């Protein structure tokens, strides 16, 4: 099963992200914070990072720059969610169109190997 790793700090974004992603089988692994995420995404690897750039703490622009520094962790697809092309593969303005959300989502993660 697909797993998104979703990086949000706002308990309404991250819910409706969540509930979106699970309905359509997938797993998810979730944190509020940019460190965070590169600590989860090296332990878990992720099929897919979806993460806002807004955070409190931190830009994830700068997140991604890391991301893509790890020959690990590179190679993930990352979608910015932004209120970009830093390394995110895509890009979902807010407030959110679901379908359009989901269909980028998938565009990246659903791909013959």
């Amino acid at each position: 099963t697909k797993k998104v790793l979703i990086v949000e700090d706002n308990e309404l974004n991250m819910k409706l992200f969540h509930d979106l992603l699970e309905a359509q089988g997938y797993e998810t692994l979730q944190t509020r914070e940019g460190l965070s995420a590169l600590s989860i995404a090296r332990e878990n690897k992720p099929d897919l990072i979806l993460m806002d750039i807004q955070l409190p703490e931190i830009s994830g622009l700068e997140v991604t720059k890391w991301l893509k520094e790890d020959d690990d962790l590179a190679h993930i697809p990352v979608v910015a969610v932004t209120a970009i092309r830093g390394g995110c593969e895509a890009y979902i303005s807010k407030p959110i169109s679901v379908v359009h959300f989901l269909e980028t989502i998938k565009r990246l993660l659903e791909r013959q190997p």
